[PDB]
């Protein structure tokens, strides 16, 4: 019979994991899912208005559709980046609202534990219903003390209950990123001590963490490139033409640039580095945490876990995957930093080409010619997301892997809570 309560346990906790991941990746799948919102569709729809344009690249009209369409693929993009921040949102209340749970059930746990050891069959079943409910949430060990008392500890050692004692998690930004909320351990002396989320992979706050990186980061980072590559070299060579009035070309589109978080726990808060996008070819769907090490700087890139020492420019700045970040002068070893070459892509792109007049659609100044008009059409048959993907094969391997990862989690997710049902059951009997 313990054995039966430990395995239920077990179940229950891997069940609430997999189901809030589970969750949480069919709405970025059904997000992704519905074609009347395709980026490709949106996408497509701006190349064949060029198309069409390029046809008969004097018609205002058609000059203009193509304004109206580069507006509403921004505006797409935008839409779902939103959601997808708006999704974020949530995870960081969820997990705060994790936290509380579980800091009530603990306390509720370590006063039923007085009890109990104080008239030492109903105390025993509602302590028992608490410590399930718990370990739903966050990963925990039971362990009994003579007299009979629970001890229930969590994975990286912390005591969350210790017989008549209660003690309590918080839910506090991260130190690596500020609009990040993590989870810490409370010290009596020195305050908020914070877990890495490695060890927090348990359970449906596991999941939401699990999700939120693994699943949620990434979603956001590949669409950030998306957007960042496809904005880049639309401007590139939207500025090598010459618009309707013979002057050359300017810059299409606007779009947000890297931002880098400076550790915490870094030496001099004051320290940061900046990162400028070069060669958006080369820009690639991570983030990195970049770290100074007295004399160099190792980068580990979040998205495959690899790492390398940085180059460094003429003028010392980092040579990272098609940017320049720029160090200053200040970092001590050991100093962290946080930076997201594309996070913030979407939220700061716009068309800035308002005039249907001052589309670029020739090679040369006028002072018709459609050659540059078909140089863009052209960029759509050519790899330049990361070196090696098209706009169409960089989003539809986006939704692919999506709605794959989902299915997948369907599966997981179903088989573990039958797993639970079936368990509780072969209990009962």
């Amino acid at each position: 019979d313990a054995f039966i309560t430990n395995q239920l346990r077990g179940a229950q906790n891997q069940s609430s994991g997999l189901t809030t991941r589970y969750e949480q990746m069919s709405k970025i799948d059904n997000l992704l899912a519905d074609k009347s919102s395709s980026l490709s569709g949106s996408l497509q729809s701006f190349f064949t208005s060029l198309q069409t344009l390029v046809s008969n690249a004097e018609d205002p009209a058609a000059r203009q559709a193509l304004i109206g369409k580069a507006e509403g693929l921004v505006n797409q993009f935008k839409t779902t980046d939103q959601y997808l921040r708006d999704q974020d949102k949530q995870v960081n209340i969820a997990i705060g609202s994790s936290v509380a749970q579980i800091n009530n059930y603990a306390k509720q746990i370590a006063n039923l534990n007085d009890q109990i050891s104080r008239m030492t069959n109903d105390l025993l079943d509602q302590r028992d219903q608490l410590v399930s409910e718990l370990n739903k949430i966050v990963g925990v060990e039971v362990s009994v003390q003579d007299g009979g008392t629970y001890n229930l500890t969590m994975a990286n050692g912390y005591t969350l209950v210790q017989g008549s004692t209660a003690r309590q998690l918080a839910a506090v930004p991260s130190s690596a990123d500020p609009t990040r909320t993590t989870v810490a351990y409370v010290d009596e002396a020195a305050g908020n001590i914070e877990i890495p989320e490695k060890l927090l992979n348990t359970g449906s706050l596991g999941g939401l963490l699990t999700f939120r990186s693994q699943d949620l980061d990434q979603t956001r980072n590949t669409l950030g490139q998306l957007a960042l590559a496809f904005a880049d070299a639309f401007n590139a060579q939207h500025t090598k033409g010459y618009d309707a009035d013979g002057n050359k070309g300017k810059d299409f589109f606007s779009i947000g640039s890297p931002v880098v978080y400076s550790n915490s726990n870094n030496a001099d808060k004051t320290v940061s580095l900046t990162a400028k996008v070069v060669d958006s070819t080369k820009v690639q769907a991570t983030d990195y945490k970049i770290v100074f090490d007295g004399t160099d700087w190792q980068v580990t890139r979040t998205a495959d876990n690899t790492t390398f020492t940085a180059t460094k420019d003429a003028d010392g700045k980092l040579e990272i995957d098609g940017l320049k970040v720029t160090v200053g002068t200040g970092a001590q070893k050991n100093d962290s930093f946080l930076l997201k070459p594309v996070s913030n892509a979407i939220v700061d792109m716009n068309v800035k080409v308002t005039n249907e007049a001052e589309i670029a659609m020739a090679s040369e100044s006028k002072l018709s010619d459609n050659r540059n008009g078909q140089a863009l059409l052209d960029l759509q048959n050519s790899n330049v997301v990361g070196g090696n993907k098209t706009f169409n094969d960089a989003y539809a391997t986006l939704v692919s892997d999506v709605g794959n990862k989902t299915s997948t989690l369907k599966t997981s997710s179903t088989t573990q809570a039958n797993v639970v049902k079936q368990l509780y059951k072969q209990q009962q009997s």
